[PDB]
């Protein structure tokens, strides 16, 4: 069995990002599950050392499209791409201030996805509110999916953070999805996905998560 027929369980994952911020590595495990029908679940996350040297805010998106929910018209390209797995190669761009760039791969181990995941923050502006550890809160997003050749797909979004004095960031985010496989896979049409997250040297952070399409004329 291939693609969404391994989804059709409760399941769990599991993260390993290895990452720097302005030359300062910093590394994070951690884990979750996500119950069938997937769309509402959550993540637990830790880093080594006693105090991310950044906000935990922007490490939201690093810490699984696969777990969104799909109605039956949109083809979710996440799920097809098992068992053979997926890469991401991602850009978070914010305003005034750094760029996040990571590789991404996901593997399925029986209902376990591991996912290895290197990221490089570079820029970050040290008087900043990254930095400075002052965001507070992340905002709903409306991702957009298009088909991207034969074998993957880009997502586009902008995410907002609100900040300790009441401004906001927003971090322009560019991803683009690949199937590792050689098969035929159902590339959905263009369509968007909305992201709702909250998050409490560790963290907890859920996340609903769905498909939808908007009329067209």
């Amino acid at each position: 069995e291939v693609g969404p027929a391994l989804f059709q369980s409760d399941m769990t994952f599991k993260i390993f990002i290895d990452g720097e911020v302005n030359g300062q590595k910093f590394t994070i495990v951690a884990d979750g599950s996500s119950k069938f029908p997937h769309g509402d679940f959550n993540v637990h996350a830790v880093c080594e050392t006693g105090k991310l040297p950044m906000s935990w805010k922007p490490i939201c998106h690093l810490i699984e499209p696969f777990f969104a929910r799909y109605p039956d018209g949109i083809s979710h390209f996440a799920q097809e791409c098992f068992p053979e797995g997926l890469s991401i190669d991602r850009t978070v761009r914010f305003e005034n201030d750094g760029t996040m760039t990571s590789h991404h791969t996901y593997e399925l181990d029986d209902t376990c996805v591991v996912s290895r995941i290197t990221v490089n923050c570079d820029g970050f502006q040290p008087d900043g509110p990254i930095m400075r550890d002052q965001l507070v809160d992340i905002l709903p997003s409306e991702t957009h999916m298009f088909p991207h050749g034969p074998n993957a797909v880009r997502q586009t979004a902008t995410i907002g953070f609100t900040t300790a004095d009441g401004g906001k960031m927003m971090g322009h985010f560019d991803s683009k999805m690949t199937f590792n496989g050689s098969r035929a896979i159902e590339i959905p049409g263009p369509h968007f996905v909305t992201i709702i997250t909250k998050q409490t040297d560790h963290v907890c952070q859920r996340e609903v998560a769905y498909a939808h399409s908007v009329p067209r004329i």
